[PDB]
């Protein structure tokens, strides 16, 4: 199995009321938000800080995530948040995300593609070997593929909202935190719509970068869904017209 | 002392990267968090649930917070959260919150001020001593907290509109106070932001705001009297209508924060 032997590091988290949205359960914000705080742990834990990595030049963005839904997590409910920096090429490296309950059954998983970023020339460059093999990543020339989300196009049943970027959506490394975009997003679809399903899976692709003070358009398409019981939402996030990230998300209809 | 014999309720919490702002330290928004997440689970000890306060036909909204800060919490810091229902009087309850480091230092004090608001009137109803009793709260007067500037609009005032989304309504089916700093704090610019620390802050909640409706946020930028101090007075309402009014005291920093 790709990345059997790389390290499996984990940590516990109570999820919070804050974390959750008005149904009790955990926000794709949140789910992000605590994937992203075990890699990162995991890296603090290695010698690959924040400070660390910027004194090489370069910084790691994520370009894509695929996320499988069980069950999102409840408040109030201590998860184990579990990661692994599987496997990496020449310039991608591929993460794992495992969300479990006390019982280590299961409630999301997380497939992601990250680059190397160059501080200087803004530009990708080659995954440094140093900051990659602390997390004993497999080797593979073949990185593997997450399903591209929906090309988003408008449609008759378009929703429109704007959104502005927010001071508190920066982030302690000076960049908008990723896991925000979930905030627009979902907040796109009416809340009729969103008591009503459940999380099944979510495709994201991470385009262009959204800075401080830009207004954001957030576009969201209801589409029909071959899988019996199932609706896909088809969503866009841009500025000036400009592509930043697209979205797909496959939800589950509840009865009543 | 008001309050010497109520309960002391305290835990731990590990203060993440996104609880905080780019500066590496705790917001506003997490302050109030992280201080309700511990009255929430001294109630939750107790017996005091959310489901068995709405069987009474009540419910506990806070009117009222004075918040002393020395600095506010660092990310990665495991700070401890203690908390108090010190004292209440036929209307009125008082709740003291204490935030401090790893070393019993503090980092901030919260005081507050909540009232029983009914669920199918909606009116400020009488104190039910059952629902206050498991916290050994004295009954009592309760003195007047620090309260913010009467807010007036100048040619001046900074002013953004905001839309309430899906995520500021919490599990209680109700609209977050701690939300309402993002609002608050998002009005000043970032250049403002990354010179000054929180020293002080003073809330009054008139009216709550619901899903759907746009805020109107706006600030005044004031000098003080305190040395290497500045205020701003805020007001944010929902189509002239007043549903929070907040006067922060800022400390000005020798140099931006990068």
């Amino acid at each position: 199995t790709l990345g059997a032997n790389a390290s499996l590091y984990s940590e516990q988290h109570r999820i919070t009321y804050y974390e959750c949205d008005r149904t009790g359960r955990a926000t794709l914000t949140t789910l992000i938000d605590i994937a992203v705080l075990a890699s990162e742990d995991q890296s603090d834990a290695l010698g690959l800080t924040t400070e660390m990595v910027q004194s090489h030049g370069v910084g790691w963005v994520v370009t894509q995530y695929a996320i499988d839904i069980t069950r999102m997590p409840r408040q109030d409910e201590v998860v184990t948040i579990a990661v692994r920096g599987s496997a990496y090429n020449p310039y991608f490296a591929y993460r794992e995300f495992w969300i479990r309950d006390a019982d280590g059954q299961q409630l999301a998983y997380i497939t992601s593609i990250w680059v190397m970023m160059s501080q200087t020339t803004r530009r990708i460059v080659k995954i440094l070997p140093e900051l990659v093999a602390p997390y004993q990543s497999e080797v593979v020339k073949r990185i593997p593929r997450l399903p591209r989300p929906i090309s988003f196009e408008a449609t008759d049943t378009t929703i429109t909202k704007p959104y502005h970027v927010r001071f508190f959506d920066i982030d302690p490394n000076r960049h908008v935190n990723n896991a925000h975009y979930f905030d627009w997003l979902v907040d796109t679809l009416p809340a009729t719509f969103l008591l009503q399903h459940d999380l099944v899976h979510v495709d994201v692709r991470y385009e262009n970068e959204v800075k401080y003070g830009q207004t954001v358009t957030a576009h969201a398409n209801i589409l029909p869904s071959e899988v019996a019981d199932q609706v896909t939402t088809s969503h866009l996030i841009e500025v000036d017209d400009e592509k930043c990230c697209e979205v797909t998300i496959q939800w589950r209809t509840l009865p009543e």
